[PDB]
DNA sequence: CATTAGA
DNA sequence: TCTAATG
């Protein structure tokens, strides 16, 4: 957590690069297990050799660890960090829509900058167009203070369209979070679950709503169960307009909410931890359900859930307010 | 790890 | 169809 720190972060930097600047899927995957194992080790790595006794730890990496240990740096690290192309990729990446594949492609064509990107907006897909357009705003954080105003509207239309709807704003938001990155809306309706073969319109109806009134401003992606967009809070009585914010709405079988809700609300650890417990408690938790374990090794049979509570009760735990679902 | 775009 | 990009 800190004794192993530079090794780990060096290693991660090492990994990140192969994966993006190169297409080194393996080397990449290589550095990460290492970076993983070396993280678990309870002592200070004092030398490659030492490290080396580790799993996933090869000659390659060990060599690297010595260099970093010996001198507070790493050339390859120093060189990459320096490398304009490689830089280039890392950057283009921040554009929502742009991934490695495209980063590389773009570069190879000579588009390495924001402006580069603009000049050739034709070279770009709708997603990336939008991304490009909302670059600043997209990178910006969402103050709760706003999360609050937004969740409000959202609940409002939800309700106006059909009163039978159930929306939830999951995420760190739902967990208190002074600020969030984007909003996560989980959606369900009684008239949609497991088998009741859809009602795409269910998703549809509400997106249309949100737009109708101006909350929705762009569509990044719209499908029958998962909508991904751009939104904005009515820029008041002028002098102050709101930044463009990513938002995502998703249809869910009414019979699958709470588990999903539980789940998306995290935190990553709270999850893991609660989950770990459901195992002892003779259960299995996953994004959609909860199944009783059968000694044979495994088992099935989805236990019915009407609330975040059922899931708790099940595993005989203390209801944890989202506030304190931190870990 | 599943959904969407797109070509 | 596959492949990429988001979460
Ligand atoms: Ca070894
Ligand atoms: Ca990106
Ligand atoms: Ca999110």
């Amino acid at each position: 957590e800190t004794l192993n720190g530079g090794i780990t972060d060096m290693l991660t930097e090492l990994a990140n690069f192969e994966k993006n600047v190169s297409q080194a899927i393996h080397k990449y995957n290589a550095y990460r297990k290492a970076a993983s194992v070396i993280a678990k080790y309870p002592h200070k790595i004092k030398s490659g050799a030492e490290a080396k006794k580790l799993p996933g730890v090869g000659t390659k990496i060990a060599e690297k660890i010595d260099e970093f240990l010996a001198t507070g740096k790493l050339r390859k690290l120093e060189k990459i960090r320096q490398d304009d192309t490689s830089s280039s990729i890392n950057f283009l990446t921040r554009v929502s829509g742009i991934g490695p594949s495209a980063a590389r492609k773009f570069v190879d064509e000579g588009i390495k900058t924001l402006e580069d990107l603009r000049k050739n907006e034709d070279k770009l897909n709708h997603h990336q167009r939008i991304g490009l357009k909302y670059f600043g705003d997209f990178e910006k954080r969402i103050p709760r203070e706003e999360m609050l105003q937004m969740q409000d509207i959202v609940l409002n239309e939800v309700k106006k369209v059909d009163s039978e709807y159930i929306a939830t704003v999951c995420g760190s938001f739902r967990r208190g979070a002074e600020s969030s990155g984007d909003m996560d809306v989980l959606l369900t309706h009684p008239s949609f679950t497991s088998e009741s073969t859809k009602q795409p319109k269910l998703l549809h109806q509400v997106v249309e709503q949100l737009q109708k009134v101006h909350f929705i401003t762009d569509t990044l992606s719209k499908g029958e169960t998962k909508f991904m967009g751009v939104c904005q809070l009515p820029s008041k009585n002028d002098e102050k307009e709101y930044p463009h914010r990513r938002i995502d709405i998703r249809l869910i079988p009414k019979d699958q909410y709470y588990c999903g809700v539980l789940y998306f609300t995290g935190s990553d650890i709270f999850n893991k931890n609660m989950r770990a417990h459901a195992l002892e408690k003779g259960f299995t938790i996953n994004e959609y359900t909860i199944r009783p374990l059968g000694v044979t090794g495994v088992a099935g049979e989805p236990l019915p859930v009407d609330s975040e509570k059922d899931i708790f009760d099940y595993i005989q735990w203390k209801y944890r307010e989202p506030k304190d679902r931190s870990e």
